[PDB]
């Protein structure tokens, strides 16, 4: 929560192309998606948290509760249902769609925002900046 909070940009992505590919994304939609270079804009307003995304692909804003479950649908129209937990100062997420999972790590390292992606032992590291 407020180690988050601020405005973030994207600085370096590593195997977001296989992560994609694993989940499940057709070919046009990862090369359109692959080549965006995101904002990400973290908000809290008492209990809710909210993340929002603004990109030349499509912008993307989700607001949630800490633990209670929501419905989502993503940036490439997967319908899903989705967690939301801190552990050691980290938020964990979960998206849950027909027998599949993946998770999705944040924590800050330095003055970086790090996002680590995970579906079958493929994970995906994207990088994120104080814009």
């Amino acid at each position: 929560c407020d180690a988050f909070v601020g405005t973030w940009k994207l600085v370096s992505s590593e195997n977001f192309d296989d992560y994609m590919k694993e989940v499940g994304v057709g070919f046009a939609t990862r090369k359109v998606a692959g080549m965006a270079k995101p904002n990400m804009i973290i908000s809290v307003n008492g209990d809710l948290v909210t993340i929002r995304s603004e990109s030349t692909f499509k912008n993307t804003e989700i607001s949630f509760k800490l633990g209670v479950e929501f419905d989502e649908i993503t940036a490439d129209d997967r319908k899903v249902k989705s967690i939301i937990t801190l552990d050691g100062g980290a938020l964990v997420q979960v998206q849950k769609w027909d027998g599949k999972s993946t998770t999705i790590k944040r924590k800050r390292d330095g003055d970086k925002l790090v996002v680590e992606c995970v579906m079958k032992g493929v994970t995906s590291t994207r990088v994120y900046e104080r814009a």
